[PDB]
């Protein structure tokens, strides 16, 4: 499925995303969309040999298992292909996780080099929330 902006925005929210670890809900849709573009069938193999899983391109490194990535952990207790669903949960869920682990949204490093400080309330701008 591919979310439109606002769409996102309504499921990300519904999914208690929203200031989940103090991050706005224009930090999420902002990272969904250069992750994903919305998509959530976006795969995408790192050099390593991982690969990056649905609207926040979670990583089968430590996150998910995907069955092909040596030496790796399932931290989130999931299959990958789960991370690909319509159904945001599995990802909403994983992404606490993840947000919870230390480093913040800096886990996405297109988080940080594309929405860390700038507008991102543009991000839900117009959205009946």
């Amino acid at each position: 499925k591919v979310f439109g902006r606002c769409e996102l925005a309504a499921a990300m929210k519904r999914h208690g995303l929203d200031n989940y670890r103090g991050y706005s809900l224009g930090n999420w849709v902002c990272a969904a969309k250069f992750e994903s573009n919305f998509n959530t069938q976006a795969t995408n193999r790192n050099t390593d040999g991982s690969t990056d899983y649905g609207i926040l391109q979670i990583n089968s490194r430590w996150w998910c298992n995907d069955g092909r990535t040596p030496g790796s952990r399932n931290l989130c207790n999931i299959p990958c292909s789960a991370l690909l669903s319509s159904d945001i949960t599995a990802s909403v869920n994983c992404a606490k996780k993840i947000v919870s682990d230390g480093n913040g949204m800096n886990a996405w490093v297109a988080w940080r080099n594309r929405c860390k400080g700038t507008d991102v309330q543009a991000w839900i701008r117009g959205c009946r929330l």
